[PDB]
RNA sequence: GGGGAGGUGGAGCACGAGCGUACGCGUUAGGACCCGAAAGAUGGUGAACUAUGCUUGGGCAGGGCGAAGCCAGAGGAAACUCUGGUGGAGGUCCGUAGCGGUCCUGACGUGCAAAUCGGUCGUCCGACCUGGGUAUAGGGGCGAAAGACUAAUCGAACCAUCUAGUAGCUGGUUCCCUCCGAAGUUUCCCUCAGGAUAGCUGGCGCUCUCGCUACGCAGUUUUAUCCGGUAAAGCGAAUGAUUAGAGGUCUUGGGGCAUCUCAACCUAUUCUCAAACUUUAAAUGGGUAAGAAGCCCGGCUCGCUGGCGUGGAGCCGGGCGUGGAAUGCGAGUGCCUAGUGGGCCACUUUUGGGAAGCAGAACUGGCGCUGCGGGAUGAACCGAACGCCGGGUUAAAGCGC
RNA sequence: CGCAGGUGCAGAUCUUGGUGGUAGUAGCAAAUAUUCAAACGAGAACUUUGAAGGCCGAAGUGGAGAAGGGUUCCAUGUGAACAGCAGUUGAACAUGGGUCAGUCGGUCCUGAGAGAUGGGCGAGUGCCGUUCCGAAGGGACGGGCGAUGGCCUCCGUUGC
RNA sequence: GGUAACGCGACCGAUCCCGGAGAAGCCGGCGGGAGCCUCGGGGAGAGUUCUCUUUUCUUUGUGAAGGGCAGGGCGCCCUGGAAUGGGUUCGCCCCGAGAGAGGGGCCCGUGCCUUGGAAAGCGUCGCGGUUCCGGCGGCGUCCGGUGAGCUCUCGCUGGCCCUUGAAAAUCCGGGGGAGAGGGUGUAAAUCUCGCGCCGGGCCGUACCCAUAUCCGCAGCAGGUCUCCAAGGUGAACAGCCUCUGGCAUGUUGGAACAAUGUAGGUAAGGGAAGUCGGCAAGCCGGAUCCGUAACUUCGGGAUAAGGAUUGGCUCUAAGGG
RNA sequence: GCGAAGGCCCGCGGCGGGUGUUGACGCGAUGUGAUUUCUGCCCAGUGCUCUGAAUGUCAAAGUGAAGAAAUUCAAUGAAGCGCGGGUAAACGGCGGGAGUAACUAUGACUCUCUUAAGGUAGCCAAAUGCCUCGUCAUCUAAUUAGUGACGCGCAUGAAUGGAUGAACGAGAUUCCCACUGUCCCUACCUACUAUCCAGCGAAACCACAGCCAAGGGAACGGGCUUGGCGGAAUCAGCGGG
RNA sequence: CCGCCGGUGAAAUACCACUACUCUCAUCGUUUUUUCACUGACCCGGUGAGGCGGGGGGGCGAGCCCGGCUCUCGCUUCUGGCGCCAAGCGUCCGUCCCGGCGGGCGGGCGCGACCCGCUCCGGGGACAGUGCCAGGUGGGGAGUUUGACCGGGGCGGUACACCUGUCAAACGGUAACGCAGGUGUCCUAAGGCGAGCUCAGGGAGGACAGAAACCUCCCGUGGAGCAGAAGGGCAAAAGCUCGCUUGAUCUUGAUUUUCAGGACGAAUACAGACCGUGAAAGCGGGGCCUCACGAUCCUUCUGACCUUUUUGGUUUUAAGCAGGAGAUGUCAGAAAAGUUACCACAGGGAUAACUGGCUUGUGGCGGCCAAGCGUUCAUAGCGACGUCGCUUUUUGAUCCUUCGAUGUCGGCUCUUCCUAUCAUUGUGAAGCAGAAUUUACCAAGCGUUGGAUUGUUCACCCACUAAUAGGGAACGUGAGCUGGGUUUAGACCGUCGUGAGACAGGUUAGUUUUACCCUACUGAUGAUGUGUUGUUGCCAUGGUAAUCCUGCCCAGUACGAGAGGAACCGCAGGUUCAGACAUUUGGUGUAUGUGCUUGGCUGAGGAGCCAAUGGGGCGAAGCUACCAUCUGUGGGAUUAUG
């Protein structure tokens, strides 16, 4: 056989972002001094749209502690920051929304977005719009916070992780329905070509496990283990169950 | 460590025949008699078509419907409703340019054209059409998915090489005359369109034999002597099959009523039968013998056998040619060996099948390999087989034209 | 007389070349259309001029460009071959000639992307990589410290 | 200099820092300007005149770059304080965060006049030399009106987007004030102001751009990216006829008018009886006025279905600056 | 499925690449296919997936023992399988056999077998029904067609999606009005051919060739046998050979 | 007294030392493991590697003790401003000036801006990771395979290795997917020997006892048994019952069967050993005889005072020699699943799917006999039980032709032929009164229709009709059409399959090429001859054509009880077909004839033109329609019959 869909993907010619007119990478600044002993103040100057991203960004300038020279910031948009408002990075920040503060020193039930995985990130969870993540617990004797992520699921961070308190704006993005194939079209030609998906039932044996046959079935079962091979690893893979849910799943 | 006797296994010995060289034929390994695959592999070249992503440009009359928002009026008691305008939404409708390609299964179909032409058709603000620049390269790409497209090539492109790839399969295989002359059958084989094997053929010889100025043999008969269970015949003979009367009677029999008829059994007869039945039993078959390698005398050897001068076998001398049926004929023997290993027809016999110019056997002859006279014509029938000719005569068949 | 062959063809939808019958046959039928007179000329249905009749009907059969072509452009001459009839004609053949820029483009900039060095990988030609594992500046206001040249009291050029 | 918005011909200044321009989608609706078309007159030339037509046709300029003035736009300024709310657009929209009213400021100015400029170009009437003199000369190149008209362009203002519609060279403005200049000369540093002097090298440039210069083996009914775009009919860049321009019927002609064919028509009476099947053809068709069902996701279905009218000529009424 | 020392994937190779200028309202992998109304039962089988291990099997390496060593033996012995779990909008599957309600025919309520459940709601001679042109009705004069019904349905059936449904369709089908050369049944007209001429000028194909009947023959002859017969050179058509 | 002597302690015990199955405690013992911490290898992230860890000093405070002691903190949180390139101090210079110090001019350094400490900061960390080996999983990928025979292949069978009877034609041999059957074993005896008996069945008797219990006599040629199927063989046997045994053992050759006269299997006579049995002669090296089985290579066991183990020697190991065993059943012995409708190549008419040819079971159509049917009566008309044929418009059977291709179902169109005759002409017979009908003869000249449904042939119905007969011609006819069906590639459903995919099931869409050659045929010129040429004519020979029905009258007549109900002559017409023809009606119409009309154009009128025939009305001539009209015929010899 052929390699399928899946396997060619992984090539990165026609299934490449596109970027073009992205605005860049949306992340925090980079620890320092000021944020790692007091806070510095930064000015919100525009919030602006990013293609193929629902959450909008936030331009801040802050002012460089070194050198006569204004940096610039492209932020996570929280929900509720404007033009014009000041936002305050550091360890003394005081608990307001966009503020960028270490989980440590929030207290617990604090929702915050844009968290570091680890410390000396720029923000990688909870990142994309109407999301949060939520401060659970703390262990000053071992540097350690639980931290609920939007999944459900329970992590231990360290609690020198910074993020911006709020949530992500641009939320019930999932509510309105596309309502159009040609809406589809213009919501992938921002992010990549991915979006007319094929049926493997649909194609035939030599570029899909699912092909073939007089009618269109799948043949054999779709849970299909961890180890298969990529061009063997399609359908439900490593399904723990199948079927309509009744509950809730969780680890 | 070396000897003996008696059996068996050896490509051995037993007064060498080989080596070198040339030629011919045969079997192979090699391109391997010549031409022929579908494939496989190794390195390369293509996205000037087309598929998809990206960058930067360009393009899309005129009409219909009339979403939201806004204005005014009428209400009603209010609730709120109704009316007339304005407005210009939409993967909205008609329909140009553009993009596409339904039906006529129209034209053309050695065309204008290796896919075009006409009428009629779909869409025509969008998932729209399009130029250039960019990216993805062959078990790879790309695919709103048809195994589609990837330079007229796609169920793995094209280029060169490995490569004169292999082929039990198809086609072809070049001068003359002379002589000899087949097989389609046996056994083994993933063997059934092929081989190996025996058989049939040819060539080279060789060992002898007869005769003039016989070593022996035979697709024949006869004379002796065995072998057989087919044709026939048989069932008052065995095993099976089977028809009808008759004469008797024990009846763990029945029926109609002291019973009496049936049935049963027995006995003697009677009709009809057998590839897998038989007492009997042909015709045509098959084997052996018809002398000198025989016959008859005398002696010797033996470890075998043994009452014995026994028996059996072997060996050494001697004698006997009326050459011990007919007919015909010169025999024996070695090496090498090609083609063939699809058969078919007829008298008789014969299995399956209603049968067949059907399928399968036996014997002999034939066609195939073969022409000639006759059957008008015809592979096989009847007659007869062939160097080039003259005379004569026939066969089978004929003699109205 | 001997020696040695790439030694004899009717076939192989055999190979190369040549030639027939078909056959003066099929055909020279897509988009309405030509006529009169004259000129040159050996020669005119087809060239040129004039006069008529028609067509494209501005999303043209018009006027200009991009790709691509490469002299096809222009003048003169020829009528051998070619332009599937002709031809006095041609994008044919021959002889000459023709493209002039500070202000129109290229040239410059980056885009999608391509691509070296450092580094890494790799038997290897090489490949990955484009900021990532680099001591990646060769410049400049200005100041100072010296040489040098000038319309040299002074200024400028050149090294640290 | 101006209360200000900002203005005047210049109006010093480095490292450093901030900002702007280059630099932004698609669709709709209005308005300004130009080109084209149109209408009424005046010139010059031409056509028709059998009868009429004071007619019909052609033609009737002012480049860039400066200067001035219209005109368009403005979330620019000053006075002032609005409800009995007012201003205003086709739509909207705007106002105590300052409406209306009045007075200013700025930007663009492709329009008009002007320098260029009539000396040139065109039209027409004549006179020369000789193949060419940009020969010479006379007269003219005028005055108006219209518009949802078409095209281009400049503006304003909206709609849509889970789509938000490049980057870099390059150029400019501002913040700061390290520095420089001269002591009162008729002076200095400095000047993005006016004029004057010198230079701008290399490559491309002819022509075809397609029913004959390109690709399809060819002068091949195929394919191949764009720009400009008159009159009439009419909703129209539809189809039909015409002007500017172009052409010679698409690699030949003459004669005839047979069959069969390709393409285009018509047909009495029936009206799908043909055929697998109404295939093919035919019916309907535009606009105006009426009238529109089932069903429905309430949006539609819908040009449902069905009916009437439609020419020419002569009038009337209404709709504006 | 995945919280990034990750999921999916590329790559001969480098903690090299794509998603990713990304972070669960995200990326990756599948199935079904608007809206409406529903989505029944089965985890035995095959997959996928979780850990209790009572824990059995279980290589290399390591450990110990015997022998002079090579060797041999023993214990130990990871994942996986086994073992117990989930799970069908995973692949799929959804039967009979009995026991029986006052004419029948039909026949709930009870129990059982394989290999777990026995086909629920709906729907149907359907694009799915062999028998079959099923039976009834309607459509016509006449209907193997159409439609509506019926239910033991060879072999319907519920995201291998069931049922339905406005709007839409160069999709398949039946009927009706209108209209007609589709037809009865053909005819006439027009242009371009074909035609003839001047000029130019191919190709396919070709053992030899070319009149029949019967015969026999490789069983359907142009040739052979026996009969019928046979007269130069050609033109336009034609489709039997 | 503790003590075997005492449950007559099953020995069980005082005295002693050992180990035996379990538990616990430990070991500076051995090894293997689990957890926590460290950093330094190794990894990750951030940054322009910009302030890390301690010690401070002063200031902001909080507490505590009577100035300390401990701790905190690092100067920025109303405004969509500004922020760098040091101020200020404290010192050191001038080759510089003006009065050692001062002033001016130009400079330097330190603090402002603390000191020290080894990794820039943070997060992991001996894990992850990398290299090498080992086990699991792995159609993601690669390579390959997927028997043969066969009345085509497949499905089915095994006729593939063996045995019995028959075929088989009286030696032997002899084929078919011929017939009837058996085998992949079974046996320590069912092998070997000896002895002694006689079996199946039947008759007659005997308590329970009977059709079958056991006892006795008699008859018994085997009619029983001998294990496997069948055939042969066998009676003081080879059968039954006992007794003893292992000849079913160790060896070398020869031979038979199949056969090539290789092998294997099986078998036959000997020979040399060692044994069994019996008194002995003898018999016995498996089964009474003909079936019951297996190469090389590899492995495994057994045998020898065996041979090699590579410089020699000893010992393990290994190799060899000989005989058994582990197996190939496709049985002379490869290691092996499917699909292809997306397909490919070499071939085959050695072989299927059409026609044709043989055959005719089946289909269809006839005939003979006569049991019955027909009120009566075998035969008007039929015809049982039987039996003989014909035909090739059914389907089979076969495989001769064609696989370097003979285009394939049906319909449409068109011609000709056959008769086994539906009608019509002429007849014969009847259970023929008339009418209607049935049976048969000559006979194929003429005719045999319009439609609904279906792709259909076939069928069925509706309706006319004289009748609505059956067939052939390569199952006539695709360079004649059509393409509905079947028969490619797209797609859907059901069932089957794990799947790829299959369906002799349904459904929908799906390119129909070439004639100009020869002949045939249709027409058209022409040809040889009569000296040339023309006119008028004759005829050989070939073709051939007419067909059927109404109404009136006969006549409400014959016939018949009635009901009903004809026919010949004659008259008037019509159907189908054929040959012509336009006077008339209709069609056509570009006479481009004459009006009308739209758009445009020639200045307007008049007159015209263009729009591939602009459109439309009416139209001459011509052509043409059962859509008008006209015409269509006589004898001869005879068939069946009388």
């Amino acid at each position: 056989g052929r390699v399928i869909r899946g396997q060619r993907k992984g090539a990165g010619s026609v299934f490449r972002a596109h970027v073009k007119h992205r605005k860049g990478a949306a992340r925090l600044r980079a620890v320092d001094f000021a944020e790692r002993h007091g806070y510095i103040k930064g000015i919100v100057k525009d919030i602006i749209h990013d293609p193929g991203r629902g959450a909008p960004l936030a331009k801040v300038v802050f002012r460089d502690p070194y050198r006569f020279k204004k940096r610039t910031e492209l932020f996570i948009a929280a929900e509720g920051i404007h033009t014009g408002q000041f936002v305050y990075c550091g360890k003394k920040a005081q608990l307001n929304i966009g503020n960028v503060l270490p989980v440590g020193t929030m207290p617990e039930g604090t929702i915050v977005c844009c968290l570091e995985e680890k410390p000396g990130d720029r923000g990688k969870l909870a990142r994309a719009s109407g999301n949060y993540a939520t401060v659970i617990s703390h262990n000053p004797e071992t540097k350690k916070t639980r931290v609920k992520l939007p999944s459900g699921s329970k992590k231990v961070i360290s609690s020198a992780n910074r993020a911006v308190v709020g949530v992500v704006a641009g939320g019930g993005r999932i509510d309105k329905p596309i309502l159009k194939a040609g809406r589809a079209y213009h919501k992938y030609k921002a992010k990549r070509n991915c979006w007319p998906r094929v049926r493997g039932v649909a194609m035939n044996p030599v570029e899909h496990p699912f092909g073939g046959g007089n009618h269109q079935h799948i043949g054999k079962p779709s849970t299909i283990r961890r180890d298969a091979p990529a061009g063997r690893k399609v359908g439900l893979i490593a399904a723990r169950r199948t079927g309509r849910l009744r509950g809730t799943k969780t680890v």
